[PDB]
């Protein structure tokens, strides 16, 4: 109860900032997450014994893949923590509880492959879930873990609060399916421009929470250049492995995933910053002004990629 977590001074300060890197020391990541929960939600919202046991089972169910791993999970939860802490009064208690856990769990048991590769492989998960394949699996994995004995961190919520939070989590996780992001942002842009946007309309919150999830999920593009540059290696390591697996199936992969076309990465990064990242953080800044540092950091990194193409690095 009276056991707060404390971080070293640099971390205590730097953790509040959007561009914080969680560092290479795996064994501090759990404490960093509990620190975030306690500050964001209260020392009360979860029973510590049950939380710490939830965290470790979650960790155990992330795989040793280059990018969609445990570190990603915690990094994504941290970005949401920065958003929640910079928009204090906009969010309900259950929402703050749900979203941090949602982020930690959002890529559970990811194997390193896109929904497309599963479908083309004819993986069983593709039969069980025709759209948002991995994402429906991530949420399923989340509920399974919540149902382990001693793992229900929501135990002291009322029945309705319980269905409310599991619904927040389900929508949040599904929303990290980037195929759904484009339409979701288009609608939020339309609604913000025409002035219809209304945070008391539950379905409008849902969309806004979806955009936040896209923002946290992509937050590697909002780090300092050296963090962003090095994370890009891990991302492409999965992409090329998948490209290899496509070719194994007799399918020529898209250039993004072809390790022969490694030369074209810098250009592919621009496409991505322009088509996805920049619009995402733009619309998020309009809806939630204090998240601007994410837009600024992303723009700075777009420009660092432009310097790469131009042979200046
Ligand atoms: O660096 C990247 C270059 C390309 N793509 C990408 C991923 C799907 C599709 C697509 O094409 C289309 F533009 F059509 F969407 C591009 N994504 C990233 C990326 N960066 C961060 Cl941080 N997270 C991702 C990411 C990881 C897994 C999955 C998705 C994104
Ligand atoms: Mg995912
Ligand atoms: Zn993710």
């Amino acid at each position: 109860g009276l056991m707060q977590f404390t971080l070293p001074v640099r971390l205590c300060r730097e953790i509040e900032l959007f561009h914080f890197d969680i560092g290479p020391f795996e064994n501090m990541w759990p404490g960093i997450f509990v620190y975030m929960v306690h500050r964001s939600c209260g020392t009360s919202c979860f029973e510590l014994e049950k939380l710490c046991r939830f965290i470790m089972s979650v960790k155990k169910n992330y795989r040793r893949v280059p990018y969609h791993n445990w570190k990603h999970a915690v990094t994504v939860a941290h970005c949401m923590y920065a958003i929640l802490q910079n928009n204090h009064t906009l969010f309900t208690d259950l929402e703050r509880k749900g979203l941090l856990i949602a982020c930690l769990c959002h890529d559970l048991d990811h194997r390193g492959f896109s929904n497309s590769y599963l479908q083309k492989f004819d993986h069983p998960l593709a039969a069980l879930y025709s759209t948002s394949t991995m994402e429906q699996h991530h949420f399923s994995q989340t509920v399974s873990i919540l149902q382990l004995e001693g793992h229900n961190i929501f135990s002291t919520l009322s029945s309705s609060e319980y269905e409310q939070v599991l619904e927040i989590i389900r929508k949040a996780i599904i929303a990290t399916d980037l195929a759904l992001y484009f339409g979701n942002r288009k609608q939020l842009e339309e609604m913000y421009q025409t002035g219809s946007l209304n945070l008391n309309n539950q379905s409008h919150r849902d969309r806004v929470i979806g955009l936040m999830m896209t923002a946290c999920d992509l937050c590697s593009v909002t780090k300092l250049w050296p963090v962003t540059k090095l994370t890009a290696n891990d991302i492409y390591a999965e992409f090329w492995a998948e490209g290899d697996e496509m070719k194994k199936l007799g399918i020529q992969p898209i250039p993004m995933m072809d390790r022969d076309k490694k030369d074209e990465v810098p250009q592919g990064q621009l496409g991505f910053y322009n088509a996805v990242a920049i619009p995402c953080y733009t619309t998020l800044t309009q809806i939630l002004p204090p998240t601007e540092p994410l837009l600024k950091a992303c723009r700075d990194n777009l420009s660092q990629w432009e310097k790469v193409i131009r042979g200046e690095e």
